[PDB]
């Protein structure tokens, strides 16, 4: 019968920062981590910047030669994952092994590996390719190499379903829990697609700001002079843990995960609808699985990506999820600072939603100069707002129309 | 308590067939489906052959133009859910498409589109990458076209979880379904990494059979004579759906899903362990989910790659399940004659698992000469065996040591 899931331990690498604390200083602060790139030349693409990690030191977690066998993605996710599982106090025995799994996504994996291997089989041959190009690239060598290192039996999986990902992950991973199929999971999704495939295919679909003289100011959910996602790098992880085993250890808890929702829009590869009626359902759906009043939720941590179609899509569906409460709670866009950690999005904005409920404070959507016809709800423009948040929401939508939403509350 | 979950349609592009009679047809008769790989200079490669799916014609499920955006592997994943759908008889309408989602994944994604985007990026820049590059190459593009196409709204989401993709694929749905979230899913996988990139990658970490003489002796599970995996393309989805909701439709039902199990080795990024405790764990964890003894299981479709380790902890797996039991119950390798289909082998390998319950035939593992020491269990060497089956096991194996078994049980 189904048992309560609460976090216990966080995990993160974003473009404000090498850990939670410090990405979440900056969140407070109204900081960009948004700045020209630096680690190619990108003279020849409509976009030259995106949310770099900055100082990233993968010798904090692995040995330089298992690090040099592995995608950034890869890197990411592990270093969030390590994070994430100290954070929370656990130890793992023969005991518990096999009741402890992993479910850590990402949107697109190990692009810049599979671009490197590529350039060398065109160039040189196939007797270049790395032996380590498939478990160094594929997307479930987050979850493997973190099993291995920690000694994990439990469930043992990855998603990828695009921008989705993390919200995906950590409610799945939440299920597998709430349904006794593990006690413990650490769950989440990781993100490195910025080559020149990346940039480049996001490029061609014209779906990237291209504001390269003014990158801190790219990023602007909701205002009138948005043109498209700043696209950014990182890496979230949660430990999500059955309320009963955290009790038991004396584990401290951050927050309970109360609903999970998923649906599809079944509308376009790319385009949301302008009603937001898949969001609306995803929202409903997560509602309905927490049991609440939709007056109780505070706090959306918008999916807010920038652009034209997908932020005035999310205040319908709010408005048509909320009704006149939908002027009441608070939303704001984290991508106003971070961008877009694509299949990470839902990991690290899932862990913003918690630090709302502990600190007691909205996150500001900065850069909303002036907001869009119809975006007239409370969306924390320019400044973090103190206020009473016992209900957050994290929403995400991806490619393939598909809609996750997390629901966390405060847990005494 | 929980739904009971049933198969009620097929569908399957596979190195056999394009289709799933055509597809069992060959398994039946011991046919191999691998043979040199055409249209391609693999003059500088140590492997020049597989398992090519042959003559597949994408216009009788999509239009030229539609197609043209999707990677081979969509088109494939597309292919067996329209078939599976069609074989289900379902009828999506307005009162029941929030209850029908999709899970369809990939162990290796769109690696022939990146590969062409490459090849433009590197020769001409940037600007030459199409627009469709990221949607018609990302995991999840499955179950999000397949959803657009049919206006399935219920949970959309895709598993990445290497060679465990298919069984992960179809097990989770059915929890989807047993716990309330969905009604019906179509769930399996698809893979088409018979590129440079994956004949060169695989080949790189020599894991494949470099038998290039003999393409159709090259997979042969359990013989002394093995010298690793035949690499194949192709596609397998399955109707999932409650009982209930089966019967008051009157639907045909090939089977019922009683048990899916699931497990991490903890052990290397791409060698099981010798002893297969990992595969041992997952199956006895597939036979509690099923509330069923190890001497209940008669058939096991076996992972059975070919590979020296993963055949020889196959046996010492089942040896310990199994017990006075092990040599009873039939085990054979389709992949003697389909090769490894990747992310797509647990989904096709489900398919003949529910096949051998209509049929009461234990498909072949082909190429069986010489059994190595201590491959003494029935293996059913040579040719199909007709016999009974009420409970077959499909188990996957794959790279980071995750594991899926699936349990089929005789519905009447
Ligand atoms: C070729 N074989 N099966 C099919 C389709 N079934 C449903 C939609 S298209 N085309």
């Amino acid at each position: 019968s189904r048992r309560r899931v609460v976090i216990t331990g966080m995990g993160m690498l974003s473009p404000l920062g090498l850990d939670v604390p410090s990405s979440w200083e900056g969140i407070l602060a109204g900081r960009s981590g948004i700045a020209p790139i630096e680690h190619m030349d990108l003279s020849a693409y409509s976009t030259r910047f995106g949310g770099s990690v900055k100082g990233f030191n993968v010798e904090e977690y692995l040995s330089a030669k298992e690090a040099r066998k592995l995608d950034l993605f890869i890197q990411y996710g592990l270093a969030a994952s390590f994070q994430a599982v100290r954070d929370s106090g656990l130890e793992v025995t023969d005991a518990n092994r096999e009741r402890i799994g992993v479910s850590m996504g990402s949107g697109i994996g190990g692009l810049t590996n599979i671009e490197n291997n590529c350039r060398s089989l065109f160039e040189q041959g196939p007797r270049r390719i790395s032996p380590f190009f498939v478990p160094g690239s594929i997307i479930n060598m987050v979850s493997g190499f973190l099993s291995i290192h920690l000694g994990l039996q439990g469930p043992n999986y990855a998603l990828t379903t695009a921008q989705t990902t993390g919200t995906h992950s950590i409610g799945m991973a939440a299920r597998n829990i709430a349904y006794g199929e593990a006690d413990v999971m650490v769950a989440g999704g990781s993100e490195m697609a910025a080559c020149g495939l990346g940039l480049g295919g996001f490029g061609a679909a014209r779906a990237l700001s291209t504001r390269n003289d003014e990158p801190t100011r790219a990023s602007r959910p909701w205002d009138r002079d948005r043109d498209g996602f700043v696209l950014s790098d990182g890496s979230g992880a949660l430990v999500l843990e059955e309320l009963e085993h955290a009790r038991a250890r004396g584990a401290r808890i951050y927050a309970e995960l109360v609903g999970f929702g998923m649906s599809g829009d079944a509308f376009h590869m790319t385009a949301p609808p302008e009603d937001g009626a898949g969001a609306a359902r995803c929202m409903k759906n997560a509602l309905r699985d927490a049991g609440l009043d939709p007056r109780q939720v505070d706090y959306i941590n918008a999916h807010g990506t920038s652009t034209p179609a997908g932020d005035i899509a999310e205040i319908a569906a709010v408005k048509s999820v909320f009704g006149e409460h939908a002027h009441a709670l608070s939303m704001s866009s984290t991508k106003s600072m971070t961008g877009h950690l694509l299949g990470a999005a839902g990991a690290v904005e899932a862990i913003f939603s918690v630090l709302a409920l502990r600190d007691q404070v909205a996150p500001p959507t900065i850069n909303l100069d002036n907001p869009d016809e119809g975006c007239d709800l409370d969306l924390v423009a320019h400044e973090a707002k103190p206020r009473k948040i016992d209900v957050a929401l994290s929403n995400s939508f991806g490619f393939g129309g598909t809609n996750g939403t997390l629901v966390f509350r405060r847990f005494a």
